[PDB]
């Protein structure tokens, strides 16, 4: 199934450390947000995607059409400029992010009601299961 609508609590998270860290997010930063529990709310129709993370302190949001490039600013995240396109690799959607940052993007797929995020950035993979609501 490519269906990733729905609202999504995370319940695993291997090296978020790692990845903030690989986007140079600041230590205080890191200190606080591997503590917090995180939302994902997805609206999905068609290629028009809507996606929400949400935790306690920081969000974060983009709004996308799959198959369109955009070039995005990331605000916030890590402000860096970033050349973005999403896609489907059968049912993985697969963003890369063309940028300073090697190997930068995130795939996220559907496993029966868990859904799976793979974030990437350098060296650093950080994964993400998230259940579904
Ligand atoms: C497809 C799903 C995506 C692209 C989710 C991306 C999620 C983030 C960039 C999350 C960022 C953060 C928070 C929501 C608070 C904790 C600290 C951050 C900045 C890593």
């Amino acid at each position: 199934t490519r269906d990733q609508n729905g609202t999504w609590e995370m319940e695993s998270n291997e090296n978020f450390e790692g990845w903030m860290k690989a986007l140079d997010i600041d230590f205080a930063t890191r200190k606080i947000a591997v503590r917090l529990t995180q939302t994902l709310v997805i609206d999905q129709d068609g290629d028009n995607f809507k996606v929400k993370t949400t935790s306690t302190f920081w969000n974060y949001d983009v709004d996308f059409t799959v198959g369109v490039e955009f070039d995005e600013y990331t605000k916030s995240l890590d402000n860096r400029h970033v050349k973005a396109l999403v896609t489907w690799e059968g049912d993985v959607l697969v963003c890369v992010q063309k940028g300073e940052k090697e190997n930068r993007g995130w795939k996220k797929w559907i496993e029966g009601d868990k859904l799976y995020l793979e974030l990437t950035c350098g060296d650093q993979v950080c994964r993400q299961v998230f259940k579904k609501k």
